[PDB]
This record gives C-alpha cells, sequence and structure tokens, in this order.
C-alpha cells in the first residue's frame, strides 16, 4: 500500500532545471554549473488550469521552496500523485505535466481510456492504478516520444512554411524546436534511471 512519494521526484528536476552539480564538502563545496535542460513550462506548453505559479528563476530558490511552493502543490498534487501507488508512473506523469503542462494530463487520459477533460478525477486515477504499472509507464514513455517528435516536426513545418522553402540545419537550429530536441530526449531518458 506504498504511495509515490514527491520527494523522489525532486532530485530529478532539481538536476535539470539547474544543470548544477556540488563538489563534496571536504573540497570547499562549491557548485558548478554545466548541462541545463530546463523544461519548466517550455515543451510545448499548453497554461491552462496550471495556477499560474511563477517564479523569477527557480536557480535561485533552495530545494524545500521549489518542492513545497512550485513542484508540490501545482505539479505532482495536479495528478493527486500522493494516490498514485507506481513511483515511476507518478514520476513520469508529473514531470510531463512540469514540461508540457495539460499535455500531461489530456494525453494520458486518452491512453488510458477515459474522458480526456484535463482533470484528475477519481476515474482517471482509478484508471492509473488499474493499469499494470511497467506497461503503463512504457506507454507513456513512447507517448512522451510521440509528443516531442511531433511538437519538433510541426516546429519545422511551420517555420519552412513561413520562409518557403526547406530550412538548412542551422536556420532549423536557430529558429525550431529542432535546437532543443536532443536534450528533451536525453532528460526524458533519464527519468527511467530514478
Amino acid at each position: 500500500n506504498a504511495m509515490a512519494n514527491v520527494k523522489l521526484l525532486l532530485p530529478y528536476i532539481l538536476k535539470w532545471e539547474g544543470g548544477f552539480v556540488h563538489d563534496p564538502a571536504d573540497a570547499g563545496g562549491a557548485t558548478n554549473k554545466g548541462v541545463t535542460i530546463a523544461t519548466w513550462k517550455r515543451v510545448g506548453y499548453d497554461k491552462d488550469g496550471d495556477g499560474d505559479i511563477d517564479v523569477e528563476d527557480l536557480k535561485l530558490l533552495t530545494d524545500d521552496d521549489v518542492l513545497n511552493r512550485v513542484l508540490k502543490p501545482f505539479y505532482w498534487d495536479r495528478w493527486k500523485a500522493d494516490l498514485i501507488e507506481s513511483q515511476k508512473v507518478a514520476n513520469i506523469l508529473v514531470d510531463w505535466v512540469w514540461g508540457s503542462g495539460k499535455y500531461g494530463i489530456v494525453i494520458p487520459q486518452r491512453i488510458l481510456g477515459v474522458q480526456a477533460d484535463g482533470i484528475v478525477g477519481n476515474k482517471t486515477l482509478q484508471a492509473v492504478n488499474s493499469a499494470d504499472p511497467d506497461e503503463l509507464f512504457e506507454s507513456i514513455f513512447d507517448a512522451r516520444r510521440e509528443f516531442l517528435e511531433d511538437i519538433t516536426a510541426r516546429s519545422i513545418k511551420k517555420y519552412e512554411d513561413s520562409i518557403g522553402r526547406k530550412a538548412t540545419e542551422r536556420e532549423l537550429l536557430r529558429h525550431t524546436n529542432k535546437r532543443f530536441l536532443r536534450g528533451w530526449l536525453n532528460r526524458l531518458e533519464d527519468i527511467r534511471k530514478l
């Protein structure tokens, strides 16, 4: 009867939004900044029903403030993830909403065969927990790959339609979601490893 725990998702969110790593204490404990794949409200995000939580820069808050004031109330609890019994299922659903907003509810609702109304009610939660956790995680993972590829293909199409010709690779990396796709997919793959 173990429930998913938001605390286990937090390090993953912080890792990729911040790009920080810390030296251990006896080396001086320096915070070092490197590869960053920040997705908060950035990945084809639909803000409808998100509560309008914003901060100037997540990197300037404590871990506890990110957890208690942003991630748990507005994202984790939006999936009622305290009632999701599979940690990995909760992780991948909540992270989808973190990056993409309402899409991270409505697409899973379609996968689950429940009304895709963007509200996680009892029927949606029942469907999540009734599913085999491994099967459901993989189906969500398939759909998240599909989503990232789809918003990238559409971004490329919009741009090429606008310029009236095929874009160069340089143009696509400057002007479209192709810029972000590698990082988005790599960050997604990393969620399997929690």
